């Protein structure tokens, strides 16, 4: 378990940061050795590159890698130079400027990250934009899908793991009744139990609620609600149960079928690189029956496959 | 299932002919009787009626409804008393004389009636007018919207339901290839496939594309087709898929925001109650989470309102 990236050993910033230049210096650009350094540290090591370069090398190293690199592998190297608090700070802002809002990165992360990792976010957006996350999701989203994105956002959830077994089968209780009449969902409800109750809680009810209803909450989510609301209660719902099968159903979903989403598929193999990869991987094979590895090097080639490929880790 | 007129009970052709004239005759009209009759009876009834009325008042019953009703509510009680055939011939006609021709009337019939009632409209067509419809519909419309309406009068399509799975695959491959540039699309290859295959094999294509594609037939015609050929192989595909569906979907967009299209709205009630309105109306709450009725009350008024609720059968 645990990610695939690792801090290098014998590990020369400056020697590193000679080899890159050396791969962009000029025309034409040695990809193989800025991958083979870049994929070969991890995002703190990263950082310390950068300094030397800028020492060592008097130029700008995100810069440089920007004006020598193109299209999918550019955003993948430049993922992987960013420091992982501005990295998610970065994929939000970039979901919601403008205009078609890209819900499914907004829940993916909003749904995905741990508390602390959450207020790290919501500080270091302010600190940059001038303008609050919260704000922005009001502003971009609606409805009972902005109200699971705020209260995700603002931490409206109890942190303990406080277990009391009559509450646990009155909110399951209050599910099923809910999930009685076409008419009768009560979202509101949903909205509070899911965003709300403690992980330790949550993970009882949905035993009590399969036990009641005969149905696993997810089932029951899928039929009685719709649209990014639904989405965003079932990624609450699987980062809760099992968050690594959570990224592998992302990055299946990116892939399987007509086109690629390769904006998600990078910001998950960037995200999840140094975390969790070794069980996504897992997860991945367990749900799917094929390597994660297999379906990165057939929807993709060139130099961004080869990058994805070693974020990957293999097989 | 099925529709919401049946035959009546007790049925005494002279008696309504009867009724009917005590109803217009002098100044004024008994509307709720004309309703209360011919609403209850169903389209070979009301022509035993036509003819009654003939021998035993002696008097036009068509002639009379025209002088004596006016505006929508005489467009729906002159649809119900023509036979059936008649009545799609002369929306045919009349999507198509002159003009800026009314599209949606041409695909909702062309691709929503059965081989033989094709055949019928096709034959009454020509002896009415000494025109044939294929070549109205070829001075009328153009492009490939034109070829697929051509199509669908000429019965381009298999009637048998062969299933070859190796052809299912095929077909649904190479709709799937088409679907991978925006330059891509290849609309003869949907035309053909939509418009020839036949309907078991067909509902097996659109099951094949959703595996290998991950996105159902319908997605992929919306964003790789635009204008009436878009509108029309959608109509194909829902009315082989569930047609009283594809007749939920014409009623809730003919009242459904700013205006009413009162002449789709009559053109379905009445070619509807006698088939499948009940089916109609239960996918109708299923699709918008409220009642036909309750959207024919909320939009029309008067005796027009009157009558299409008794299409409609009521709740
Ligand atoms: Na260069
Ligand atoms: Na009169």
């Amino acid at each position: 378990k645990g990610g695939t990236v690792k801090a290098a050993s014998g590990f020369n910033a400056t020697e590193d940061a000679q080899v890159l230049r050396k791969a962009m210096k000029g025309l034409g650009t040695d990809e193989d050795a800025i991958i083979g350094v870049l994929a070969c540290r991890n995002t703190a090591q990263r950082q310390e590159i950068r300094t030397a370069y800028k020492s060592t090398i008097g130029r700008d190293l995100l810069e440089d890698l920007k004006s020598e690199l193109s299209s999918n592998f550019e955003q993948v190297i430049l993922g992987m130079m960013t420091p992982t608090v501005l990295y998610d700070v970065q994929e939000l802002r970039r979901a919601m400027k403008g205009a078609g809002t890209d819900e499914g990165c907004l829940i993916e992360i909003l749904a995905s990250r741990n508390p602390e990792e959450i207020r790290r976010i919501n500080q270091t957006y302010q600190q940059q934009y001038g303008r609050s996350l919260e704000e922005d999701i009001c502003s971009d989203t609606s409805f009972m899908f902005q109200r699971v994105l705020v209260s995700l956002t603002a931490g409206g959830r109890d942190e303990g793991n406080y277990l009391d077994d009559a509450l646990v089968k009155q909110d399951a209780q209050d599910l099923y009744e809910a999930g009685e009449k076409r008419w009768g969902t009560d979202e509101v409800k949903f909205l509070s139990i899911l965003c709300s109750r403690n992980r330790n809680h949550l993970l009882h009810v949905f035993d009590e609620y399969k036990r009641i209803s005969q149905k696993d909450i997810e089932q029951s989510i899928k039929s009685e609600t719709s649209g990014s609301f639904e989405d965003a209660l079932l990624a609450i719902v699987k980062c809760m149960r099992n968050k690594p099968a959570y990224f592998a159903e992302r990055l299946y979903k990116s892939m399987k079928g007509l086109g690629t989403d390769d904006s998600t598929l990078i910001r998950v193999m960037v995200s999840r690189a140094e975390i969790d990869m070794l069980d996504i991987r897992a997860n991945f094979k367990r749900l799917y029956g094929k390597s994660l590895y297999s379906f990165i090097k057939g929807d993709t080639s060139g130099d961004y496959r080869k990058v994805l490929l070693i974020l990957c880790g293999g097989d």
